[PDB]
């Protein structure tokens, strides 16, 4: 996240770490949301490398032993049957993650709530990015989580010509694009969580930023929309 401020260890329940096994330790690559107790909703294109992944519950500094971290491997990752790691902006950026063993609950580990299916957020809706990507474009990765807050861009404005045109899909959630705050590597994945009706819901999976860099004026960070995969997330999880 470029521009955040640090979070407060029990705001953002539901935000995992995706990590994967680098030699003797493991290396954090993405954000993710739990969903349940032995799945996580990440992002389709955290998972093209063919690596091994844990994920890291109740976590909050990368670096330093929290006391409340739950570490589980990954047992099966359902991505989404129209996904195309080299066309991202088709959209279908989205995964589900079999955790090997259920979590433990408590207050820094919940499910993240999700919108009901279709809820589209009205332009300038209040938003926070979470994650522990890149604090800089070209940058390394944060220490601690961090947040920030980012108004979503509607679908009009969004695919607008001088914002990301015909690259943004109605199936994807754009938020920032101030030019200070936004997503960056290792965010992709995590949760982008919007305040509706007095509940925080986790409204997108990060996905991509411009390649002229994360904080971009008029290249908001783009999310794939949540409550257009309510029933795939749904199937799923009743299939497995
Ligand atoms: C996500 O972090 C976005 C920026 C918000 C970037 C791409 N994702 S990544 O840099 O985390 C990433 C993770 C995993 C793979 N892989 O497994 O191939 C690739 C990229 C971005 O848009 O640059
Ligand atoms: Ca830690």
């Amino acid at each position: 996240v470029v521009g955040g401020t640090e979070a407060q260890r029990n705001s953002w329940p539901s935000q995992i770490s995706l990590q994967y096994r680098s030699g003797s330790s493991w290396a954090h690559t993405c954000g993710g949301t739990l969903i349940r107790q032995n799945w996580v909703m990440t992002a389709a294109h955290c998972v093209d490398r063919e690596l091994t992944f844990r994920v890291v519950v109740g976590e909050h500094n990368l670096n330093q032993n929290n006391g409340t971290e739950q570490y589980v491997g990954v047992q099966k990752i359902v991505v989404h049957p129209y996904w195309n790691t080299d066309d991202v902006a088709a959209g279908y950026d989205i995964a589900l993650l079999r955790l090997a063993q259920s979590v433990t609950l408590n207050s820094y580990v919940q499910l993240g709530v999700l919108p009901r299916a279709g809820t589209i957020l009205a332009n300038n809706s209040p938003c926070y990015i979470t994650g522990w990507g890149l604090t800089r474009t070209n940058g390394q990765l944060a220490q601690t989580l961090q947040q920030a807050y980012l108004p979503t861009v509607d679908y009009a404005i969004c695919s607008s010509s001088s914002y990301w045109g015909s690259t943004v899909k109605n199936s994807m959630v754009c938020a920032g694009g101030d030019g200070v705050r936004s997503g960056c590597q290792g965010d992709s994945g995590g949760p982008l969580h919007c305040l509706v009706n007095g509940q925080y819901a986790v409204h997108g999976v990060t996905s991509f930023v411009s390649r002229l860099g994360c904080n971009v004026t008029r290249k908001p960070t783009v999310f794939t929309r949540v409550s257009a995969y309510i029933s795939w997330i749904n199937n799923v999880i009743a299939s497995n």
